[PDB]
């Protein structure tokens, strides 16, 4: 079929695989919030009369895992199946005979009980709220033991044949009632975690992203996709504009992981950052040097000496956007269409002989993208510069110092701004934990019309631990 989304992602079985690996640290966090109630009662016994019973203070004591095995039933549920579960528990039995005064005082046993299960859980997803949730109504659970120890081993007569017929096949469904309620609250706990975390990913002071989902996710049996909307807040101001169509047949299912972003999001995120009057630079005295320095020219040089030319720690240049840039995706790249405005101040002790240019032009570049070391690269296939206004703003102008500083322009600015870009891109994806993770092998990909991420991904297994522990 076909979707409306802006933002678009597709885990695959492989990325399900390398994340089964953990699946028993979810699956003992499930155990461990469990509660276990008191198992009460007053019932006669053969012989015996009356007695009054209670196990009291169940606890896991012991739990391990031997495998589990994850599989994609198209249009229907994640299902994972999880063999040999083998469960200690620790307890205190107490009881008294009640009718039978004359056989003592009540009694006090400490005990265990020890289980074997395999549990196969289907999780189905749906849009909830603009937000996925998981659904294991389908949470089976079969028990090969479920053995009753006492310390001591004492047995009246009664003990044994109580548990067998009264109280395992009751605690079984209780047990089954507890571990799979608790195995819904996880997995709602993380699935809401990560698209939060998404979000945030997408998102800076003022500017905040709507991913809110535009129908249930897809399941098949090669992958898992959720489809977002990717309209860009700013100020909690959004746009509700139409989506874009996006085609399943566009990514493949090899990788661990495909995010598909039309260029309706860079659209977007072009609109919420100009507006946030962020797509601007400065350089004063020493900065405009080092700028120079960085892509191997010198304020001390001849060639800058008429323009910059005897106080360069007193140099200034500012751009800044004029209008939101243009965004579009296409097949050789990503080309931003900005248009500028440049402004030059390199001031004499004799303000009429400070050389003051100030440059409106449109910059059109074709820009390729990398991913390397923890860090964005970003490459320009091509570019071109249209000036629609030059102005000297003193008598110290010339066909040549015009064309000196269009060409720092080009040399020095194209490069140096797209140098600070990867820099602040990088360092939004790092501050947001994105460093964390070990991206393995991954493709920028432009089309027409959307950016493709392809990846694979290791998982740092202290990662999950932390937060399982942090759940507390
Ligand atoms: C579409 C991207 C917009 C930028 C591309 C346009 C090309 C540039 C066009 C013209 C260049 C002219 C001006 C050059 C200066 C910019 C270069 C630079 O020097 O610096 C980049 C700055 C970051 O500088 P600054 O914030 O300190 O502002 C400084 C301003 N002052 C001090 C007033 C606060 O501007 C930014 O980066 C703006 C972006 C910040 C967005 C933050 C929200 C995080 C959201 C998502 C993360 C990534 C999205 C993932 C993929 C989804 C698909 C969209
Ligand atoms: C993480 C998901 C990866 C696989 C899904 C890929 C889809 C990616 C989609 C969108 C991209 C969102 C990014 C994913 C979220 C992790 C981002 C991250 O890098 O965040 C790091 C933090 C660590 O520190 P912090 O929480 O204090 O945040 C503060 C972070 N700072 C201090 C660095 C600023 O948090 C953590 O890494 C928490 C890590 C544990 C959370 C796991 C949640 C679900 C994942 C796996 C389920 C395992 C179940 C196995 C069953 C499989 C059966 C099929
Ligand atoms: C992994 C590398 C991360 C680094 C990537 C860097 C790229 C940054 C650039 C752009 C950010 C893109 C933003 C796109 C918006 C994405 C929206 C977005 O966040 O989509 C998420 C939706 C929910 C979910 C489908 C997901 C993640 C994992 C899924 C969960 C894993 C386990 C969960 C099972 C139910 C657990 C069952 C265990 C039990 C023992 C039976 C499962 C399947 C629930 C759903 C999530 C992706
Ligand atoms: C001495 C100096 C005097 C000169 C004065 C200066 C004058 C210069 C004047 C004007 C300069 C203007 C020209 C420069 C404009 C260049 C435009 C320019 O460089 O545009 C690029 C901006 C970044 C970006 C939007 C882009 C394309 C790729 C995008 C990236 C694709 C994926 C990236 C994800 C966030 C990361 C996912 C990877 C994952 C962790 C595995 C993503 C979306 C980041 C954003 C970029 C185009
Ligand atoms: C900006 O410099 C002007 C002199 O420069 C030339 O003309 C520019 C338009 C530009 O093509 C540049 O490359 C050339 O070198 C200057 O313009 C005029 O004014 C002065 C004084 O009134 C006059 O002597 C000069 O000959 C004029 N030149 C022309 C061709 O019009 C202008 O003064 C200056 N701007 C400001 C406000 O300082
Ligand atoms: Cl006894």
């Amino acid at each position: 079929t076909s979707h409306e989304a802006g933002i678009v992602c597709r885990i695959t079985k492989p990325a399900l695989l390398v994340l089964n690996h953990e699946t028993a640290k979810v699956i003992q966090t499930a155990f461990q919030r469990a509660s276990y109630p008191d198992i009460t009662g007053e019932k006669a016994m053969m012989l015996l009369g009356q007695v009054k019973y209670g196990l009291h203070n169940i606890q896991i004591s012991h739990l391990s895992i031997a495998s589990s095995q994850v599989e994609l039933v198209e249009a229907k549920s994640i299902d994972v199946s999880i063999q040999d579960v083998s469960v200690v528990f620790k307890g205190t039995l107490k009881y008294g005979y009640t009718t039978a005064w004359w056989l003592g005082i009540d009694q006090s046993i400490d005990f265990e009980i020890d289980s074997a299960i395999d549990l196969q859980i289907n999780t189905q997803l749906t849009a909830d709220s603009g937000r996925v949730r998981t659904d294991a109504p389908d949470c089976y659970l079969s028990f090969h033991k479920l053995l009753l120890h006492l310390q001591g081993e004492r047995e009246p007569g009664w003990i044994k044949q109580l548990f067998t017929n009264f109280i395992s096949f009751t605690l079984k469904l209780v047990l089954k009632g507890q571990i799979c309620k608790e195995i819904n609250v996880i997995s709602n706990i993380m699935a809401d975690f990560v698209q939060t975390r998404a979000a945030s990913i997408l998102s800076d002071g003022d500017i905040g992203v709507d991913i809110s989902l535009t129908g249930d996710p897809v399941i098949t049996a090669s992958y898992l996709e959720s489809h977002h909307k990717g309209h860009f807040i700013y100020k909690d101001v959004s746009e509700d504009l139409p989506l874009p169509t996006f085609s399943p047949t566009l990514l493949g299912d090899s990788r661990m992981l495909y995010f598909w972003f039309s260029e309706r999001v860079f659209h977007s995120l072009a609109k919420v950052a100009f507006q946030d009057g962020r797509l601007m630079l400065s350089l004063m005295g020493d900065e405009f040097k080092a700028v120079l320095e960085t892509w191997g020219f010198n304020t001390n040089q001849e060639i800058f000496q008429e323009v910059v030319g005897g106080f360069p720690s007193q140099a200034q240049v500012t751009v800044h956007c004029l209008k939101m840039p243009k965004i579009s995706c296409q097949n050789k790249g990503v080309v931003v269409d900005s248009s500028v405005m440049v402004k030059f101040l390199f001031p004499r002790p004799d303000q009429q002989h400070s050389v003051a240019y100030t440059f409106e032009e449109d910059i059109v570049t074709t820009v390729q993208a990398s991913y390397s070391k923890k860090k964005l690269f970003l490459s320009l296939l091509d570019f071109q510069i249209t000036p629609k206004t030059v102005s000297n703003l003193t008598e110290s102008s010339s066909e040549s110092i015009q064309s000196f500083l269009q060409s720092m322009i080009t040399a020095v600015g194209i490069p140096e701004v797209m140098s600070r870009l990867e820099v602040v891109f990088t360092a939004l994806m790092n501050s947001k934990g994105v460093s964390l993770f070990d991206i393995i092998n991954p493709e920028i990909i432009t089309r027409d019309g959307f950016l493709l991420l392809q990846m694979d991904f290791g998982f740092p297994e202290h990662l999950l631990v932390d937060f399982l522990q942090s759940l507390s």
